[PDB]
């Protein structure tokens, strides 16, 4: 459940950007989706997250198609979904998501916000459990939404890191 080299945020208190949105839901669902995956991950350890409208963050998430500049370009429709890069400067942390999905806040493939969660534990340090009930399982599956909480392998990972 750690990605190697256990690389890990210094500081708990961490902030995030949304660059972009998805024209397929609202601005204000896409910031619900990112809010509440944060919060996930928030609530089974010290971290704080902190949104800013502008400006540089820790953790910035947007969409992008194909060739997107860090040379890990998407691949249209299904196939990856997303993905996100270790705790560390620059680019680490930071999470991108396929523009040329469709992304639903709905059991329809695929919920932004299960995605996001899953994209936050890259950011936050974790690696793809073995695990199929753990969110850092590596394949997507939807599960209820509406009053989700972190199955119990992912709270045990992100414990293992941040206590
Ligand atoms: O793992 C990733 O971040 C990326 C990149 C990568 C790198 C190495 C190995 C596999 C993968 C798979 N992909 S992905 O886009 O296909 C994916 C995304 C989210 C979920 C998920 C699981 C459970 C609940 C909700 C979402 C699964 C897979
Ligand atoms: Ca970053
Ligand atoms: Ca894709
Ligand atoms: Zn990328
Ligand atoms: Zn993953």
């Amino acid at each position: 459940m750690l990605t190697p080299g256990n690389p890990k945020w210094e500081r708990t208190n961490l902030t995030y950007r949304i660059r972009n949105y998805t024209p397929q839901l609202s601005e204000a669902e896409v910031e619900r989706a990112i809010k509440d995956a944060f919060e996930l991950w928030s609530v089974a350890s010290p971290l704080i997250f902190t949104r800013i409208s502008q400006g540089e963050a820790d953790i910035n998430i947007a969409f992008y198609q194909r060739d997107h500049g860090d040379n890990s370009p998407f691949d249209g429709p299904n196939g990856i979904l997303a993905h996100a890069f270790q705790p560390g400067q620059g680019i680490g942390g930071d999470a991108h998501f396929d523009a040329e999905e469709t992304w639903t806040n709905t059991s329809a493939n695929y919920n932004l916000f299960l995605v996001a969660a899953h994209e936050f534990g890259h950011s936050l340090g974790l690696a793809h459990s073995s695990d199929p009930g753990a969110l850092m399982y590596p394949n997507y599956a939807f599960r209820e939404t509406s009053n989700y909480s972190l199955p119990q392998d992912d709270i045990d990972g992100i414990q293992a890191i941040y206590g």
